[PDB]
């Protein structure tokens, strides 16, 4: 039997410095992990014991942190070659800075084939494009062969900007003719690698006749086999069998996100290349683990330009930015309106006939508002005033809720009102009006939202049955600060784009800034 | 004795081209008026007939038209060149693209002095603007000199865009310092020349001692003696005769805006610079005086430029910008408040720590809105788009208003709704409830205005006694639409930017727009 090592990541989301346990700054570097320092260490340790390895990326590279901002997909190209890897797919993030900031910075700088079968071009962007990403890679292991073929999320349009020369196919539609055109050509081993969430991943597994192993992303999706080394709670086993239409096992593997877990699955094929066993667990990033002293030192190079950018004026305030907790846990705050309009801004995606944009509403818990930002310093805002405001590491997501449940988000943003505490909702598209008089649960007297299927945005009142997209941070949609119902009832999520990036880019657009206190929040 | 004619022009505001009777787009060619071409005619027909003449403007050839808009102040000293100006004093709206949009194009290219006394620079800018604006200039005229004194309004940082690095300082207090030192000069015929409006020109020809003559502008006062030969309504004789604190009687000229006028003042000097006698009027540029051929085909060539920028896109709406009637003469319309922001941006003028702006507040009537503008040409917006908006060619103001004056404006907006009349308002920084089952007069129930003296922006309930900042059509400002009480009321009024320019710049800055109906305006 020919025995394989799959060694893969995703989501990394631009953590190029190790992490804290929660991915956020590190803080008590004897505790961090992650990075790509220590994951050379551990991939290099790996390549020296197993002679047929295969390093693959699933894509979400892009996006997370200032080094996103700063070298804008330049820092993947570099590292990820350090690196060495095999492979990546492309992500729906892969596409932040549109096709242009695909295109250059990585598809001409990466010294491995980045990989998608379902995103196809038209017009002028075929010819450009042609060639950069394919859909799928004929690689050499050893003496034998692995097709690896690629897919990217349907639903980037909606998650990212990749512009209206771009079109996203059905995943599986996309994939069947390339594996079956893998066969004709005598490849006989096929990974599917790509970024559309683990209950793709099981439908390609169960629907694509000649997959062998998904390897996939998108849903920071963490499997374990055992008990857990850290704080993630598994989804399920390492790997995911899938029981194919054809009656084959098939392995389905994730690896959280944020660089915290390197992938690790052996998968022992036959001569005909069916898989005899597959077996494995990603692997913790702890600091047991040393961080490779050449690759640190690059690192710390690179963090130069950040140090110098994190300090430059974005934009300027004309009026005091309030993000103190007296206000922002108590009442409408400009700060909290001024983040809610950046997320609403962050989140125009193509225009479509049906709507004016596909989401017009953003919650935000008043406690993650962590700072005031004083206009007095002749109005300037830095990327560092923004970290205070914001510290925690989080991004800005999309979600689906019913107005059912967004009520009772609102009942429970004022449950216990009066003791200063963070769940206290700022907002954006959403008018509100408490009576602190009622009982709790009963203390919302009107909830009126912001239309998106409309060519002029008015408000309308809410409607329980309806379902609403909402911006809101990842903390709310993992059900902190007790919004239990929102993890509970959402119809769907979708991680985006980093907190004080979403700030910065909005301020920068606008230049001056002068967020009010205008009755988005009231009380009867 | 010696004679001498000043010719003079004042707060022209890019009229290049003859315009219609109101000073808007020429439409019967038969019946335009003014215009650079037919003002060359008139100017050389008095040069071939008088001696000793002068062609002086007070200030305010900036700011008006998309002549102004593409062309930037070089469109200024190329006709101004052309019509051989002898003498310029710096108006407020000079300021308006920065003292950088003022050296270049104006100062650097000029022909002839431009003048101002009571503006000082600091720092770097001193050295870089010393001698391209004068306080005074002594000009040859025949075998005689004539001093020129120039003055600027010193609310120019209310008014325009100066920068916080020059000073401008009381006008009295430093023009008589440069009239006394003319004097120790041998230089006895002494002019002031600027641009402060007509109450401060009749406290300059009174408390100024030696100034003989002073030639204003900045209130686009009308003066004549007669039956007046058009629409305007004199606001005094020609000249308005000022009895000086030494016992002169001082001559006091301005000839209205827009170039509809030549002033025309004849002056006659004893041997000792005593003035013996003036008289003369305003020479209205009707049809009778042809346009001279040269210029005109000058002109023509110029608009090529203009005609080319009309149809460029200035940026995208994703939102159908509603400006129907049906929408802006019953209820808040997402156009209105577009323009109504716009107006608030264009007025953000230098921060102090009094206010978060000086101004807060718009009113717009919205018959003056004039047409929508559809998202579906790919978002584009274009100046000929706003240009169908806007079409009447007038100046978003600013003025200063009692609480009790802009209640009545509110009820008046509402006197007689039900019969789309132009009337009825479209806000920014006020939010407005009416009960419309009220007696006219009586239907405003709540009135909230978005504070000024505030570092955070949020709403109060106007106060009657209080008086605000307002930013309004001129239209409304002169009492348009039955809105008596503004004129009758009004306790200051500068005119501001270009209608259509003030909204294109908006879109141009913001890039993307999407206003929303937000509850500016409700019924109960
Ligand atoms: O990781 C996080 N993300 C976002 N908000 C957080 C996070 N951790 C804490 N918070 C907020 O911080 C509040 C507690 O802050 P404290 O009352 O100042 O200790 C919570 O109620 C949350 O609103
Ligand atoms: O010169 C002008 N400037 C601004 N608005 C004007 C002017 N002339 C007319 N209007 C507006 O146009 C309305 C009449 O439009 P109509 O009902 O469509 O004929 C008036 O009630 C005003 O609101
Ligand atoms: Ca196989
Ligand atoms: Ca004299
Ligand atoms: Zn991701
Ligand atoms: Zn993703
Ligand atoms: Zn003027
Ligand atoms: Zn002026």
């Amino acid at each position: 039997p020919w025995e394989l090592t799959i060694l893969h990541t995703n989501d990394v989301h631009s953590r190029l410095e190790q992490t804290s346990e929660d991915s956020s700054k590190c803080v008590d570097a004897s505790r961090c992990m992650g990075g790509v320092a220590r994951l050379f260490t551990k991939v290099q340790q790996i390549r020296r014991a197993e002679p047929n390895v295969l390093l693959l990326d699933a894509g979400d590279q892009y996006q997370g942190t200032i080094w996103f901002t700063v070298y804008k997909g330049a820092e993947v190209a570099h590292f990820m070659n350090a690196l060495r890897y095999d492979a990546m797919a492309l992500g729906n993030h892969e596409f932040d800075n549109g096709v242009e900031g695909l295109i250059e910075p990585l598809l001409k700088e990466a010294k491995f084939p980045i990989l998608s079968a379902n995103i196809s071009a038209s017009g002028p962007l075929a010819s450009q494009i042609s060639g950069l990403y394919l859909p799928y890679k004929v690689l050499p292991v050893g003496d034998e062969v692995v097709g690896i073929v690629g897919y990217t999320s349907k639903e980037t349009p909606f998650l990212s900007n990749p512009g209206t020369n771009l079109v996203f196919e059905d995943e599986i539609t996309a994939l069947q003719p390339e594996v079956d055109k893998l066969k004709t050509l005598n490849v006989n081993k096929i990974i599917a690698l790509g970024h559309s969430g683990f209950e793709m991943d099981k439908l390609i597994a169960q629907k694509v006749r000649g997959v062998d192993v998904v390897v996939g992303g998108h849903s920071n999706t963490f499997l374990y086999t055992g008990n857990p080394p850290s704080k993630e709670v598994p989804a399920g086993k390492y790997p995911f069998i899938v029981t194919s239409d054809d009656g084959r096992k098939v392995p389905v593997v994730q690896a959280y996100a944020f660089g915290k877990y390197l992938g690790y699955l052996k998968i022992e094929f036959d001569e005909r290349g069916n898989v005899i066993s597959s077996h494995g667990n990603p692997i913790l990033l702890d600091s047991s683990i040393p961080e490779d002293p050449s690759i640190k030192a690059d690192i710390n190079k690179w963090r130069i330009k950040l140090d110098d950018y994190s300090t430059q004026e974005l934009g300027k305030t004309i009026v005091y930015l309030d993000g103190s907790s007296q206000s922002c846990r108590f009442r409408e705050c400009n700060m909290g309106n001024l983040i809610c309009d950046a997320m609403i801004n962050n989140n125009l995606r193509h225009a479509d006939e049906m709507f004016w944009n596909h989401v017009s509403m953003c919650i935000l818990n008043g406690g993650g508002i962590r700072s005031p930002i004083d206009e007095r310093n002749d109005g300037t805002i830095t990327w560092e005033n923004l970290a205070a405001v914001l510290p925690f590491g989080g991004t800005f997501d999309l979600v689906q809720l019913k107005g059912s449940t967004l009520k009772k988000a609102f009942e429970h943003s004022v449950h216990r009102y009066g003791q200063s505490t963070g769940e206290f909702l700022q907002v954006g598209g959403i008018h509100v009006v408490y009576d602190l008089s009622r009982k709790p649960g009963d203390r919302v007297v009107k909830l009126d939202v912001l239309c998106t299927s409309c060519r002029v945005p008015s408000y309308d009142p809410l409607k329980m049955d309806e379902v609403y997209k909402v911006i809101l941070p990842n903390f709310l949609a993992n059900g902190g600060d007790g919004f239990q119902m929102i993890k509970d009832e959402l119809l769907r999520h979708d991680s985006g784009d980093q907190d004080i990036n979403v700030v910065s880019t909005y301020i920068s657009k606008m230049k001056v800034i002068y967020p009010a206190v205008e009755g988005r929040i009231k009380f009867s």
